Order: structure tokens, then C-alpha cells, then sequence
């Protein structure tokens, strides 16, 4: 009746955060393999190492340091029992990162942080009772009546989610303001090597731990606030033929992954029908018109997507620069990359946000096969 | 600008389910101690004998049956590992049991499946990737661009958090019709009994199996479609000194859960303190004049908030009568008792789905100690 706010969703401020111990991938084949004991394993370092080269990953943070892993032997073996060696890190470290990089958000917001009306927390790295918006709440210190939405365990598609939550809760509720934090870390992941699983060895070449916030309110404020993005529309559909391709189990061992099909190619085969149910209803056809974020699951994927629709150099440049300087933070991934094209478009003197385009789309790919498309719109200086 | 529709979220469809192997308590105290092989276990068998009868509760709906209790001995265990056991059980029956609940739902209805736009399932009972809201939509069989929230391990809250959910998506997109799945099986729990924490063994003597699902839509179309309860208010606040008041880990022998303080006085020293400010700002003071549907936690809560209040005996009537046939279904249990309001004020003749009354209030209580607060609207006949 009147508790309904007037404009759309609005991304007001951005902060990130990340790990203080920094891992570089042209060390990592060796150390990898002198912390998990694998020595023996001779090509299979062989196969490591090149892959380790795919990547297009230079540094990566990583809250289990070299000091920690040799206490806990059962994380540096492939399947060995240690989820409670893991979460027990992860269920305190997550909101942890989370608070850092929230609070950077609040900061460059300017505003009370009891102005903050919902709390969006994501994360695929452990699960708890009370959660990690519990544990962020208190942490920084929220109104003990803020209404706060908990994705637990949803995957590197996460990153649109939060988004396309964020947008109906600001939008259908006036003056309210959301808090999104994406955070995770890559310790219920980490494990040894297998010559008769590979694939567990790929997320061993790409994940990195990172944390993402965001405030996302309607009505901006003049003088006070100062708006970045507006979301204008957030779909999320399943691929045909991939009920499979990338799968997730908890274990008593830890989180255990899998890729099964050829996810580069399964997303560019569709990512075509997603593009045009978003912008043929604004007569929009060329895709170098847009601005573009996409989640990096891995270097394929950027390069078989930029192929599949011949998009220039410049459009990925800000997807391919987190993806290099942070590996692949999976949900708060996204997020990062929308703070790094800001920051660029404001140093680079572009007359707007988006590169100094107006229309933009974000992309997040994970279990599913599922795909959420956010298009987004800039705003000017 | 033209997306959100005009009217207030309405909840149009209840449907139910629940596993088929009943338990009754009268049997209880004696066939759990007889299953884990705990005999010699003398007065903790009555100590627990006089916690089903404690109860109010006659049967509950177990898919851990007898005859699968005997080839996984370690969920009969009280500390003996069995996430996986547990997992590969429940990760494939919360959303079958969620089907049988769904369809239930969708045949009341009565419209075109393809019509659902988004869809909410939330659940405790194990973690998966790709969740439990994929294995849904295939089992149903919905358009592969639904969108979805996957609410995993969030407590014996999430029955107001997924109204409160479905309130906004519903209101902000026009014409959107939102199917929500609550579904809980019993096993993550199922443990077995030790004097040395006793903590462990109130969950055992209340908690069930079930499954609950609903039609959620804003601008209800006449001639199809029939309103049943509106949504009007939703507020999730956090008790203060409740730091551990109810807690969950997820280790790998189960999903462990704790009592360390007297959640029904947690509850009642704060009730009021929710209750004037739902219906302060529509003039109502005596809480008799609504009608009531809590969560059943136990028979303390609904007898300590009874007294707190000097509430009527039928206020609370339907909210144990499903307490008496099902026991606590977790988040799944809020929907059922809504369901068996509105086919009570039918049968009974009432002039309104609300138990002859028009407004009324919905509580759920869960890990924080968070409390969810629901403000429902009854409709005619």
C-alpha cells in the first residue's frame, strides 16, 4: 500500500577484501605438491604444472598458509576425513572476511549502519547454526531487527543471485536498504592430487579465497548517496543437456567437486538465447555496444564465450583482470569485477561507469547447469 | 516502471505431505532405546519415557524406517560417523517428499504448471550441489528458467522466512505466481541417547519428518483462482541474551543441536515486545482478537506464550493439533498448522479462513534466537 519504494535497485558503494597471504601460480605447482607430500606423483605434477599455465591466474589469497597445513595432514591428502579439521575454520572465517570487506562498503557508503535494512549473505564454503549472517550481524553490529536472506552451499552462479534477490526486496520495500556480502575460502576445497581424478585438480589451478560486498538501495538520496549501477533485470535459466556438468558434495572429507562435461562450450553454445530475451526488447544487437561482466570460472571460458560472439579485447579486460590478480573467488567473484570496471571507467576519464556505455550485462555460471543473466545500466562520471 | 504488480502477496494453495512409515510415542521411548541397542541404559530410558509423554505428540512420519535403521548401525550411534549415510539418504528425499507436497499445491490450484515463476525451497536435512530446488524442477517439471532460492540449513525459522520471501518477489513482478517448498526428514537428526548430553535428546522425542508447499501470488485473477490468506507484514528480529540459546553444527556425525537456555521464557519475556509493533500501527491490543499459528517447538513454548499472553484455548488449537499427528516438522510444520486453520473455519462454518477472526499472527522461532514474526489477513468464507 505504501510501503513500496519508487525506482529501481541501485548499486550505491562496493568493497572488497581478500586473504592477507598471497599464493602465486608460477610457484604454486611446487609447493602444492611439498605440502600435500606428493612427490611421487611425477606426471601427474607434469599435468599440474602446464595447468597451472592455463590459468591466466597470477596471484591468489589463500587463508590456509603454509605455517597451517602442516598441522592439518588430511586437507593436503585427496580423500581423507577432515570436515571438521575444515569447517572449523571456515564457519569463523568467512564472516570474518566478510566484516573486512562489508565494512569498506559501509565506509564509502556514508551512512549509519543502522540504516541497513536487509542482509544478504552467500557463501559455498561451510554451513552453520546460527549462519554467517548471525555471525556478520554481530560483527558489525546491525539493527537486531534487520531481515537478512542466508544462501548457503549455491555455487559460482551465486553472484547473480544476491543481485537478483537485492533487486525485489529494495524495490518492494520503501527507504530500505540492503547489505550483500559474497564471501568465501577456499578451505573446504583444498586437496591432494590423483592421477584417477583429475578433475578435482582443476578447482586446485583456479579457486582463491576473496570476499565481495555491496549496498543496493532505490531512491538514491542526492547530496548523500551516489549511485553506480541500477539493476534492471535479472533471469536465471538451466542449460539443456548439463544435468551433471558441474556437481558439489559435502563430505565428511570436505567439499568435493566435479566438472563432467565441456562447461566452456556448453555455456557459448546457449549464451546466445539468454543475450536476446534481454535486449531485443530494446533493439540492441550488437554486443560491443554493452558493457560486459562475466563470472570467470576459468581462461575457456572467457576465450570460448569472446569467440562464440567476436567481441573486442576491451570488453572482458575487466573480467580478465580479477580473474589474474584474485583466481577464481566463485560467487563474490562477480562482485569484484564490477568495483574494478568503476574504478575504471572514473580513471580513464569514460563519461560513464560502464566504459562510458549505457546498457551492461553480468554473467554467473555454476551448478546446474545454470546461468543467471543480470542486465545492468550506467551511470554518468 | 511497469514490472510490480498492484495488489498485496497472497497465498492461494496449501498443499501437504509426509513420509508413510508412522512412529507413535506411546511405543517410542521403548523401540528407540530397542533399535540403538541401549538397554542397559536404566533410567536414561526413563528419563527419555518421560520426554515422550512430555510431548503432546501421538504419531510422527519417519523415512528411516525399521528395517533401514538395521543396515546403517551408525545413525543408531550417538557419536559414530555418518554425514555420509545421512546425505545419500536425504539428499535424494527432501525434494521427492517435496514433490508430493507440490503437486498437492498446483492440483488445488488448479492453472498450468509453466505458469510458477520463481520457486523457494528450503530445508536442514542435508546440502547438495546443484541443490535441492534443480532436483525440484526437474521432478516437477517447470520451465528451466524459474528462478530460485535455495534456503539451505536455516532452522526451525525458515516457516516465516519464506513468507517473508515470497512477499517480495511476488509483489515486485507483476502477474508472478511463486511456489515455496518446505521439506524436512528426520534423519541428519536421528542420533543416539547419552546421559552426557542430554541436549541431544529433546530433538529425538519432537522432531518429524514432512513436507509443506504453497501458491504465492500478488493480483489474484477471479473465476480461477481463490484467495486464502494475505501477507501483509513480516519483520525478523534477534532476542537480546540469546548467544547460544539454540545452536546446530553440521560435523560429520549429523547435524548436532543444542539447548542451553529456556527458550519458551525466551520467548514470552519477548513476545510483546514483537506483538505491539505489528499491530500498534492498526490499533490492536487484545491478542485474542487475532487468530494465532506458532511454530511448535515443544509444548513448553506454546503453553508458556498461552500463559505469557492469558491466551484463549482455541487460539492455539490447530497449532497442536498438527504438533499432535506429525510432531515438529522444522520449518515444513508452520505451513501445515495454516492449512489445517483454513480447512477447520470451512468445516466449522466460520465466516472467515482466520477462524471467524480477520487479522492475525504468524511467529517462528529458530537458531539466534531469531525470531520471524508473520502478519497474516483472513478472507471470506
Amino acid at each position: 500500500a505504501a510501503q513500496r519504494a519508487r525506482g529501481p535497485a541501485t548499486v550505491l558503494a562496493i568493497g572488497t577484501a581478500a586473504p592477507a597471504n598471497v599464493v602465486y601460480q608460477a610457484d604454486y605447482p611446487d609447493y602444492y605438491f611439498r605440502i600435500t607430500k606428493s612427490e611421487h606423483m611425477t606426471e601427474l605434477k607434469e599435468k599440474f604444472r602446464r595447468m597451472c599455465d592455463k590459468s591466466m591466474i597470477t596471484k591468489r589469497h589463500m587463508h590456509l598458509s603454509e605455517e597451517l597445513l602442516k598441522n592439518n595432514p588430511d586437507i593436503c591428502a585427496y580423500m581423507a576425513p577432515s570436515l571438521d579439521a575444515r569447517q572449523d575454520m571456515v564457519v569463523v572465517e568467512v564472516p570474518k572476511l566478510g566484516k573486512e570487506a562489508a565494512a569498506k562498503a559501509i565506509k564509502e557508503w556514508g551512512r549509519p549502519k543502522s540504516a541497513i535494512t536487509h542482509l544478504i549473505f552467500c557463501t559455498t564454503s561451510g554451513v552453520d547454526m546460527p549462519g554467517a549472517d548471525f555471525q556478520l550481524t554481530k560483527l558489525l553490529g546491525l539493527c537486531p531487527s534487520v531481515r537478512r536472506t542466508m544462501l548457503y552451499q549455491q555455487g559460482c552462479f551465486a553472484g547473480g543471485t544476491v543481485l537478483r534477490l537485492a533487486k525485489d526486496l529494495a524495490e518492494n520495500n520503501a527507504g530500505a536498504r540492503v547489505l550483500v556480502v559474497c564471501s568465501e575460502i577456499t578451505a573446504v576445497t583444498f586437496r591432494g592430487p590423483s592421477e584417477t581424478h583429475l578433475d578435482s585438480m582443476v578447482g586446485q589451478a583456479l579457486f582463491g579465497d576473496g570476499a565481495s560486498a555491496i549496498i543496493v538501495g532505490a531512491d538514491p538520496d542526492p547530496v548523500i548517496e551516489r549511485p553506480l549501477f541500477q539493476i534492471v533485470s535479472a533471469a536465471q535459466t538451466i542449460l539443456p543437456d548439463s544435468d551433471g556438468a558441474i556437481d558439489g558434495h559435502l563430505r565428511e572429507v570436505g567439499l568435493t567437486f566435479h566438472l563432467l562435461k565441456d562447461v566452456p562450450g556448453l555455456i557459448s553454445k546457449n549464451i546466445e538465447k539468454s543475450l536476446k530475451e534481454a535486449f531485443a526488447p530494446l533493439g540492441i544487437d550488437d554486443w560491443n555496444s554493452i558493457f560486459w561482466i562475466v563470472h570467470p570460472g576459468g581462461p575457456a571460458i572467457l576465450d570460448q564465450v569472446e569467440a562464440k560472439l567476436r567481441l573486442k579485447v576491451e570488453k572482458l579486460k575487466t573480467t580478465r583482470t580479477v580473474l589474474s590478480e584474485y583466481g577464481n573467488m566463485s560467487s563474490a567473484c562477480v562482485l569484484f569485477i564490477l568495483d574494478e570496471m568503476r574504478r575504471n571507467s572514473m580513471e580513464e576519464g569514460k563519461a560513464t561507469t560502464g566504459e562510458g556505455l549505457h546498457w551492461g550485462v553480468l554473467f554467473g555460471f555454476g551448478p546446474g547447469l545454470t546461468v543467471e543473466t543480470v542486465v545492468l545500466h550506467s551511470l554518468p562520471i
